[PDB]
């Protein structure tokens, strides 16, 4: 991508969390970094 235009993480569910964060509910989206999960609240 040249710009953020897609189904992101924080938008449909919750914010992007680094692969060591308390996930209340894990969901699917786009986070630009690493193994960052889209977590619906922490």
């Amino acid at each position: 991508d040249t710009t953020s235009d897609f189904h992101t993480c924080q938008d449909k569910g919750g914010h992007c969390v680094s692969p060591k964060i308390r996930c209340l509910e894990e969901q699917l989206g786009l986070c630009p970094l690493k193994r960052w999960t889209c977590c619906k609240e922490i």
